[PDB]
């Protein structure tokens, strides 16, 4: 007995590719596997942009902008969560 | 000694007012390395921030390519020439 078909990695990816273009713009949380919150600010078809340091709640001095790749989530490097 | 036309002040001002004129517009760039240049690529500048920009590769005709990509640059990649761009008209 084992995880079900919505765990396979192609259907894992197919979810993390469409769940990230549906909140390009918006807020999300990510971690390290010093948690931060960013903006999705691009959604590219083999990478994703996002702004750490100027989301109320997380304000930084240093605000920059970090590429991922969609193999960052799938892998678990770096853990997303949308926030609405 | 070159003149203040080099100085880092002035050419990161040059760089920036350079890239944010040409958005929308394309750039054909390549690796710093030898004389000869190697693998240079035409891409479209297609977004424009405060500490980088962005460029599509792989879909500007006559350097037509069948992976479509974009790529991110910070203007000190500029800069210190590890990136060498030109804005063609």
């Amino acid at each position: 007995q084992g995880m079900s078909d919505a765990f396979t990695d192609v259907a894992k990816m197919k979810k993390i590719k469409e769940e990230i273009k549906a909140h390009e713009g918006q807020v999300v949380e990510m971690t390290l596997e010093k948690n931060r919150l960013g903006k999705l600010i691009e959604v590219y078809p083999s990478l994703f942009i996002v702004e750490f340091g100027d989301v109320e709640g997380d304000k930084q001095v240093n605000v920059y902008v970090e590429s991922f790749t969609y193999s960052d989530i799938l892998t678990e490097k770096n853990l997303i969560h949308y926030l609405d």
